[PDB]
Parts: C-alpha cells; structure tokens; sequence
C-alpha cells in the first residue's frame, strides 16, 4: 500500500514535516510512505493554469494518482489551514480528472499551540468533501506544544502520538 505524505509547511524545522518523517517508520508491514515536495508549486493563478500545469504541480498530481492513500500533515495558521497547503491542494485539484478523487486518507498535525491544529483539520475535512477524499475519523492526531514533542532533527518523544499515528496507518491499510 503506497501512501503519499503531504506536509503543509516549507520551513526546515517543520513539526508537520517531522511528524511525517517519523510516520514513515511507523507504518505496518506491507505499507510505505513516500513524501510529496510542494516547495516548487507557485501561488495559484488561473491565467497560468490555462497555459498548462507548472512542472511541480504535474509531479504532485502524478504522485497523487499513483498513491493508494494520502496522509496530510496540516499546519494551522490563524485558525485555519496553512495557505501554502491550501494553495498546493488548489493547484492539484484542477481539471481534468483531479487525482484526489476517491482516495482514502488520514490527517494529522502538529502545532506549538494548545489545540494542535484541530481547527485546520476540520476546515480541511470540508475541503476534502469537494475533492471526494475519504478521511479516517479515528483516531485523530493533534500534537500540541509541538516544541516539546521533538528533539534534535525530528524524532518524536511523545510515544502516545507515535501510537496514534501507528493506528491511523494501520487503519488506512485496512
């Protein structure tokens, strides 16, 4: 089972990217996570789209098409999804036959804030309706006070979080 991990943050020390990197080693046997790189995706402009998909967007769409499931790591800024993540989704969601259609998925997120990306997750779930993506409802993974969840580089010190992430991946497999 091929899972495409999508981090909504571009910063080097991203808690969400670190969560996905850790997730790669928490999958059950028979499953593997490949990471999407959305750093080359430009801000959306219909006038640009009309001339064709930028190479970075085409690559992203190709990865989504090839994936059996999706794993979103969504940062939360100003009580909603990070604009960068939404922008990437906006690009990949364009016609023809946008690739998110029918894909099962899991959502997780990390934030320094108290609610560990909860608000961004429910907004994303609304967006997923239009894309016809089917996200797991349980378990939910909202890592709060993320500054204390990781050490050097990006290892998870929160075993509870590691367990829940392990559960989502086991759910996608099923």
């Amino acid at each position: 089972i091929k899972v495409l991990g999508i981090s909504g943050s571009l910063r080097s020390g991203s808690y969400n990217s670190a969560a996905l990197q850790e997730a790669i080693g928490l999958v059950p046997p028979g499953m593997s996570i490949e990471l999407a790189d959305i750093s080359g995706i430009p801000l959306y402009n219909e006038d640009v789209y009309a001339l064709g998909f930028p190479p970075a967007v085409e690559r992203f769409r190709e990865q989504i098409r090839a994936a059996d499931a999706l794993l979103f790591a969504t940062p939360e800024y100003n009580y909603s999804m990070a604009g960068v993540l939404k922008n990437a989704i906006d690009w990949a969601s364009r016609p023809p036959e946008q690739p998110f259609s029918g894909k099962p998925a899991a959502i997780l997120g990390a934030s320094a804030g108290r609610f560990g990306t909860a608000r961004a997750q429910y907004h994303l779930r609304q967006t997923l309706v239009f894309l016809d993506v089917h996200p797991l409802n349980k378990p939910e993974v909202m890592i709060s006070s993320a500054q204390n969840a990781f050490d050097a580089q990006g290892r998870l010190l929160d075993d509870k979080a590691r367990e829940l992430i392990q559960q989502q991946l086991q759910a996608l497999q099923l």
